[PDB]
C-alpha cells in the first residue's frame, strides 16, 4: 500500500536447527514455525540466514580440496527460483495471513546464491534478492547479488528492508533502506558459529542499525545441536568454531529489546511493533 504509521504489528524471529541435508526435512521445521506462530496471532516472521536447506558450514570449517561432496550435496539441495518450496510457502503464508521473510540457498544453473525472499500474506512474492557480498568462505559458495537489490517493500504489515550478515556495513544498503523510510528492517546471519565475539557483534551492529534508521529490527539466527556439530565434523576441537553467534531478537527505534532475545537452543522471539513508536521518535528530534 502506501506509508501508514498507526499499524501495531506482531513479529517473530525464529532461531531453529535445520535438517541436516534434507531440503524437505528442513522445509518441514520451517512450515512447523509458520504454523506453531500463527498460533500466536504472529503476521510477520523472519528465518535465519540462507536456512534453507542449510547454511554452508562446511564451507567454514573443511579445506578447500575437500569441499566437494559437501558442495554437491547442497547443491542437489538447493532451492529453484521459484518452485516447491515457493509454492509451499506462499501457501503458508496466505493460509496464515503472514508475511515471511525466508533466506535460502538459491540454485541457478549451477550457481548457488543466498537469496532473501519475502512473501506477502496473501502469499505473494514481492521480494527477491541475493546478497551482494558474500563474505569470507561464503566466497567459496555463493556468487554475489547486483546492487538493484537494495529496495524495500510494501506488506500487508507495513514497508519492510533486509539485509544478510555484513551487508549491514555497506553504506550504499544502509541509506538506502534509510531513505525508503523502511519501518521494519529484517537481518539474518547464520547462528551457531565463532563465538560470543560474533555474536556481541550481531547485536551491536543490529542494534545500532535501529538507532541510526529509527526504525524495527528483527534479527534471526540459525542454531546447532551438539550431534549436528558432528554431523558436519568428526572433529570436537573444531566444535568451538561451529558454536556461539546467535542473538535472534526485536529491536524497538530507540534500541530497545521488545522481548528477551534468543542465543541458545531453539524458539521464536515474538513482540508488539507498535508503529506509533517509530514517529514519536523523528518527531522529537528537529533541525
Amino acid at each position: 500500500i502506501m506509508l501508514n504509521y498507526t499499524k501495531n504489528i506482531r513479529a517473530a524471529a525464529a532461531q531453529i536447527s535445520p535438517v541436516l541435508f534434507s531440503q524437505q526435512g528442513t522445509m518441514e521445521k520451517v512450515l512447523d514455525a509458520i504454523a506453531n506462530a500463527a498460533k500466536k496471532g504472529v503476521e510477520l516472521i523472519v528465518f535465519p540466514e540462507t536456512f534453507v536447506p542449510y547454511y554452508p558450514y562446511f564451507s567454514f570449517v573443511e579445506p578447500p580440496v575437500l569441499m566437494g561432496k559437501s558442495h554437491l550435496k547442497l547443491y542437489q539441495e538447493a532451492v529453484t527460483v521459484p518452485g516447491k518450496v515457493t509454492q509451499a510457502i506462499a501457501q503458508a503464508a496466505k493460509t496464515h495471513g503472514m508475511v515471511v521473510v525466508l533466506g535460502v540457498n538459491e540454485r541457478e544453473e549451477g550457481s548457488l546464491y543466498n537469496t532473501q525472499l519475502i512473501f506477502d500474506a496473501d502469499g505473494a512474492l514481492v521480494l527477491k534478492r541475493r546478497k551482494i557480498t558474500p563474505t569470507y568462505h561464503e566466497r567459496m559458495v555463493w556468487g554475489q547479488g547486483d546492487g538493484a537489490g537494495l529496495r524495500t517493500v510494501d506488506t500487508t504489515v507495513g514497508r519492510l528492508g533486509a539485509l544478510a550478515c555484513w551487508e549491514h556495513y555497506n553504506p550504499l544498503a544502509r541509506y538506502a533502506l534509510m531513505a525508503q523510510h523502511e519501518q521494519i528492517h529484517c537481518g539474518q546471519f547464520p547462528g551457531s558459529m565463532v563465538g560470543q565475539i560474533f555474536a556481541d557483534q550481531m547485536e551491536v551492529t543490529m542494534r545500532h542499525h535501529a538507532l541510526e534508521s529509527g526504525c524495527f529490527v528483527i534479527n534471526a539466527t540459525g542454531w546447532l545441536t551438539a550431534e549436528q556439530k558432528l554431523q558436519i565434523t568428526t572433529d570436537e576441537k573444531m566444535h568451538q568454531a561451529l558454536s556461539g553467534g546467535c542473538y535472534t531478537a526485536i529491536i524497538s527505534p530507540e534500541g530497545k529489546h521488545l522481548c528477551e532475545p534468543i542465543a541458545e537452543g531453539e524458539g521464536l522471539a515474538i513482540a508488539d511493533l507498535d508503529f506509533s513508536l517509530i514517529a514519536k521518535r523523528k518527531r522529537m528530534m528537529d533541525s
